């Protein structure tokens, strides 16, 4: 049970406008999603980035309507059985070549967002796009403290990454920036001790669904347990999302 975030490409980083351009795909007239799924749709607002593996060969697939989906094979596979056996990408795309690109994350209150690398995102789990709120997610706030850190390293520019968080979600027992909270309190110091940050994972997952409140958007004030399903509405009944299991 899982909610797709259509992530909607606005300008394709150099090396990709290339491909696109060969292939007759164009980002400015069709609708081109990078295809995130999430169990939090109501952190939604709290988008930073976006995710995608170096490592990852993604597909470029036709949804109808000019509507453009990129994710694996295997994620797609699901968003359809929802009749073949297997569905032909127009072309594929490594992760590598969409670094950079520009995007516009739906209720994301960031702007001027972009597309950025996690090498440890996996094939075989989701959509092979991951979301990232480090306001609330310990292992975004994580990754996005390393991409600060070492920009040259992983190939980026550090204006690309956001470290101004504003705070989505009250909690009695964390504060207002529960994944900042998290990784400070139980000093998790890099992506690498993994201990700490799988705990940590669990425990904001709990507090937020059940103590938390909205600091934010439609439902402002409403715990979360009762304004989570009415956001997930909301994004699906405004095309910029839809539900799909596996």
């Amino acid at each position: 049970g899982y909610v797709g975030i259509k992530i909607r490409l606005t300008d394709v980083a150099p090396q990709a406008q290339e491909l696109f351009k060969k292939e007759s795909l164009d980002v400015k007239e069709n609708k081109v999603y990078l295809v995130a799924a999430t169990l939090r749709p109501e952190t939604m607002y709290g988008q930073t980035c976006c995710f995608v593996s170096p490592k990852i060969d993604y597909g470029v697939f036709d949804a109808g309507n000019g509507d453009y989906f990129i994710t694996t094979e295997r994620a797609f596979k699901n968003m359809s059985f929802q009749k073949r056996g297997y569905y032909k990408p127009l072309f594929t795309i490594n992760g590598k070549t969409l670094i950079g690109s520009r995007i516009d994350a739906p209720y994301a209150v960031n702007k001027n967002l972009r597309v950025l690398p996690m090498e440890t995102v996996l094939a075989t789990k989701g959509t092979g796009v991951v979301t990232c709120v480090p306001s609330d997610s310990p292992d975004d706030f994580v990754t996005t403290r390393d991409l600060a850190n070492k920009p040259e390293y992983y190939g980026i520019e550090k204006d690309w990454v956001q470290t101004d968080i504003v705070p989505i979600v009250h909690t009695e027992k964390y504060g207002d920036k529960c994944a900042e909270f998290l990784v400070n309190d139980l000093k998790i110091q890099s992506p690498k001790d993994s201990v700490q940050l799988a705990n940590a994972k669990e425990l904001a997952y709990k507090e937020g669904f059940y103590n938390g409140t909205m600091l934010i958007g439609k439902y402002k004030g409403d715990k979360v347990e009762d304004a989570k399903p009415k956001v997930k509405q909301d994004l699906i009944d405004e095309g910029l999302a839809f539900v799909y299991n596996e």
